């Protein structure tokens, strides 16, 4: 059949109690427990999925990573015991991306621009990133084809002028707070441009440039190339501008193994089966699929979503689920209702 | 009852909403009607589950559409057995109000939306088309008030329940003649009034949610609304009685020589012993799980009306759930297509 | 002197106690009542502004209307002894246009739309407009000039669309409910744009337009004159487009009594030295002041302005305060303290 | 009497700095996006008919030209005010100053920077020196309940109490200093969850006056000025906090050579504090008949928006909160430059 309606919908409970879970530890200065306690619900939410899932972006490979590794199925239907459970649609081979704590750091220091995250798509339908640095140029859909990663910072901020009709003073970048950007950020100053500097988390600051509002007009930069396929995601169903080029040069940006090197990297990536290390990926490429499903939910307060918040009786989440099947970008905002609580606010 | 029925009805009151939307201001209330019943029956028939319609556009042979009785969804045809699963077999009762407040829609007034409820077949009160005396107030009320007590004994306790005087209260009810002395007493007590036109469920939901500046519903309504709004409240631990009124001196039907006497045999012959019980919003959505969704069509207290700008449409929309135990804000931007601007809000 | 800068934000304070004191009578039944409270109210709080007003649009005549009418004196250097506690810029003479309770019969109803509102110029600075009806024309600034009140409502729908860039179906158009509009709107309903129909209160309906997001572009059809030229004052300092013209015809419309006729309307209109009655005015004609204010308080929820709220210790407003002077369009949130709330809310 | 329309003038205050100061946000120019805010709220304040004196602002006479300890603001300042001003404008009033709240906030387009400033009649502004202060924020149910001298387990249990929620339904801004290493790893063992800053706590103490900020209470040490001028708000507002100077280099280190506990305690004697370990509540760090606060964002943050520019003007958010009028006023202004064709709603 073809990838199941409900999907699209059923997502939102996954980020949702990733995020929940993830949020508990906001502030208490472990990462890797806001992470793993991420993992774990959103694994544990997927499995309850009709549906027959293998994960191509995740925690690492099989024997790093013990859940959500690549290659691991997920869903009811992966089953051999519930497949006869499951009808045609359910049974369809999907492909899934997901990041259940896109900032741990964010999180262990209770700052804002964490989310929990997933991408879905038919089998092949989402580029299988192998964990390389991502040179990325994310902007609004009024800008999509315009601009180029291949031109310069100063070049885009001109073409972004006049694709979002205002001035370079009146544009705001979004670029990590790095070493390795340092000539960029202050390109992009020279031209005029303010900049708000992230310390992470820069899937939220890339799906930002899509929603006029967020006064956030561009993304600049290396990124992680795993996180540059889940925007790009979001950015091909919402019409969104996105485009990564691999980067494996250690003098540009370190992987941070030792010892490193450009011809190791080209050897991996060519052992890969990646043809091209220096192609340039469009939106579209990215998530070539023919369906392609993007989650997310706040884990801290952000551009795009609010942070979870827990109030006597109840939590309350706010989530984005983009779907290219529907055509829709849904916002989320979700009461969860412990126990009778005696006050409900709107808001 | 599937967990997944839950999120699906978005696109029910969603689509239902949208299609009645098209024709705000035209001055047609039944062309409004009529292509948001037609839509959410038609995103319905695409859910897995077998439905039955137990409060909507009225009898089989006389309403063409959501009737009741009406079977909806795909389960419901032979085989679902060999189509759908155990889970989504499930038989559910519905309750349909496709466009609450056509004269509104038709009008482009404030505080229209479409709406339904669900539950296990038999967990929603069948409500015949009587009136039906409603007494709607928040969680922190929640058993303090009664439907039987005065407005102004029912005002001063929700003075003391949501710590804040009279004159800080505000209360909805229907412009009718039939109020005219309730609206005076609750003037008289002290609290501010917002009379409407029509549309009573979205008044009674909204007594639930601190920041819509209304804090109780009074009056006289549809029993079958109140079936609806009961479901909602019943999810968020709202306040919320219905009381039966069947005689043609406090209101009437419009039916030709309607008598007491001839209401009273009507529901017993119905299968009502007690026409004079009061019901809270458990007994009237009694089952063991309920669901409820809505979309504003015009802009109301609860939700955004639907807005069509160049390259899509924009919802939103409430869903509730007793199964999950939540309460759902929908913002859905629909994309038709490839728009070159995004509005976050 | 030049009017006071400082009485830019002064009349927020006039705008919010009108409303306030109007918002305790929402639902009442009390249309009277409701204006009386709203009309004092504002006229209490504009006697305590170091300024020299006159009322030149208001409740009416004096030996008629008891407080706001028409040649009344406004503010404290208005009295004999001014120039010697008033400084230059406070001396100056302005002209006041009130609509202490825009839509009475809405507060009186606890319905949508009524708000207090007043409009402010240097003498002469805005029209002195008679009690007669007003053929009204409002658009967003993008179509200011485009859309013309003599061209036909299908017409001016068609240039709408093409000026804001969306299709006819895409746009919303206001209109009074009344018998004298039954053609305007058949019209507009064939044209295929969608309508809302207003019971009261066209002033409000007239500067959604000039803002997105209110999802109203336009306002057609007859008002009342003084309200007309109150909207323009605001439509001026936005940009927006707002164009006005006499109805004195009592075929089109009848101002209700008594034995009323074009011909004595006519020598009314002169009588005022009303040269051209079907003269087509536009808003920088109507407040052609070298400065103008607007201030406008929500008294019930619209959609420009939250209603009044009163919670156990304190009120809130919202007001919007429009000022060619600053450039400016401030929309103010106040919380009236009446102390010492425990809970203070953030919206 | 302090002037009425003083607390409304004070908008165009805070706005004009926080527009100057926005335009460098993320330029990595810390002193330049404080200079711009400087400048333009001293120009703007000048235009006031108001006879003010900077009691807290940007240093000495000596050490800073714009908006010293001891300048005199405003329009009746000067010499023939009596004939120009009015007797309420005549009232002298000390003014504290923070045109940029987070320079390194603003170079760095970090969220959390703010322009804004206290007034009230004169002597009725603590004016605290530069040291450290400790400082214990929180919302108006927890008045006078919590304590900066009880623990933060303590202070955790009774806001658990005030606030009718669970210590891990509770949120504590604290800023990521290695002083606060102990504070934060015991309200992490409490069961709250902290929310760490690199700067301005002026927001955060003032965040915990809200619901809806998701923000109960700050705790730990920060600058003394920042915080009288946080206790202006909170007092207006009726939301707790308290201050104690801290200077014992041991604690917190200023960082001036050879600071000394004795030599700050000289300072401190000289500067006519009798008990440098006096605990003030916000009442004592804001004690005149008259407050007013104003606040404008510069970069997002949780009590206010940051500065938008955008074809064909501004947008700002600030907070003006007056004790005479006895209003908390959220101020969205759109600054139109001009004719824009398009005008948001939000
Ligand atoms: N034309 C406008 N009029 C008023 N406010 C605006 C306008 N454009 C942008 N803004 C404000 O700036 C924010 C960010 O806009 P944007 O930079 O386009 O994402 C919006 O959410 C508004 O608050
Ligand atoms: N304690 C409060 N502090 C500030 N504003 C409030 C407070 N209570 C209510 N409001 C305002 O009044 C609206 C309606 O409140 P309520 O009547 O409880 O629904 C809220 O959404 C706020 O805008
Ligand atoms: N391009 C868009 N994308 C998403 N939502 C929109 C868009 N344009 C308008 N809307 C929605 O429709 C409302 C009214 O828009 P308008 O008719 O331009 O005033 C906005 O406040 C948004 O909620
Ligand atoms: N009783 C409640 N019901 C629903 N949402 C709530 C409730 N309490 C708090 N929230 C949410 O949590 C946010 C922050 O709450 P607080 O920590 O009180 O500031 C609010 O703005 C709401 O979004
Ligand atoms: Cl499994
Ligand atoms: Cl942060
Ligand atoms: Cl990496
Ligand atoms: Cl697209
Ligand atoms: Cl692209
Ligand atoms: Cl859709
Ligand atoms: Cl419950
Ligand atoms: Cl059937
Ligand atoms: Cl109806
Ligand atoms: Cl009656
Ligand atoms: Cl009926
Ligand atoms: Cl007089
Ligand atoms: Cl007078
Ligand atoms: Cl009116
Ligand atoms: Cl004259
Ligand atoms: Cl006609
Ligand atoms: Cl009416
Ligand atoms: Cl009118
Ligand atoms: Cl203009
Ligand atoms: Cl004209
Ligand atoms: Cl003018
Ligand atoms: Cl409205
Ligand atoms: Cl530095
Ligand atoms: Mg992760
Ligand atoms: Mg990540
Ligand atoms: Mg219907
Ligand atoms: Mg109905
Ligand atoms: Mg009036
Ligand atoms: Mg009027
Ligand atoms: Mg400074
Ligand atoms: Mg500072």
């Amino acid at each position: 059949g073809s990838v199941d309606s409900t999907l699209g919908l059923e997502i939102i409970e996954v980020v949702e109690q990733a995020a929940i879970a993830s949020a508990k530890w906001m502030g208490k200065g472990e990462k890797n427990t806001a992470d793993q306690v991420a993992v774990e619900a959103m694994r544990e939410r997927m499995n309850k999925i009709h549906m027959r899932g293998r994960i191509v972006i995740g925690e690492g490979e099989r024997d790093d990573a013990p859940m959500l590794y690549i290659g691991e199925e997920v869903g009811i239907c992966t089953r051999e015991d519930a497949k006869s459970f499951c009808n045609p649609d359910e049974l369809v081979e999907i492909d899934i991306a997901v990041d259940p704590c896109e900032g741990t750091n964010l999180v262990a220091y209770g700052q804002n621009g964490s989310m929990a995250v997933l991408a879905i798509s038919e089998k092949g339908g989402l580029f299988a990133a192998p964990d390389f640095y991502m040179k990325k140029l994310a902007a609004p859909p009024a800008a999509k084809g315009h601009v180029d990663i291949d031109k310069s910072a100063t070049e885009n901020l001109k073409i972004l002028s006049d694709c979002l009709n205002r001035s370079i003073e009146e544009l705001v970048v979004v670029v990590m707070d790095r070493p390795r950007h340092k000539e960029l950020i202050q390109e992009i100053r020279n031209a005029g441009a303010r900049v708000r500097l992230i310390s992470d988390g820069d899937v939220s600051a890339a799906i930002s440039c899509a929603f006029s509002g967020t006064n956030i007009h561009a993304l600049m930069g290396i990124g992680a190339a795993p996180e540059g396929v889940i925007s790009a995601a979001a950015m091909r169903c919402l019409g969104g501008h996105f485009q990564g080029q691999l980067i494996y040069d250690p003098e540009v940006v370190k992987t941070g193994l030792i010892g490193e090197s450009r011809e190791g990297n080209l050897e991996r990536l060519a052992s890969m089966g990646i043809k091209n290390p220096d192609q340039v990926y469009n939106c579209e490429e990215l998530a070539c699929g023919e369906t392609v499903l993007f989650a997310a939910c706040g884990i801290t307060p952000g551009t795009l979503m609010e942070g979870v918040r827990f109030f006597h009786g109840g939590v309350r989440t706010q989530s984005l689920v983009i779907s290219s099947q529907s055509s829709t970008a849904r916002f989320v905002d979700t009461v969860h209702m412990k126990e009778s609580p005696k006050v409900i606010q709107l808001h």
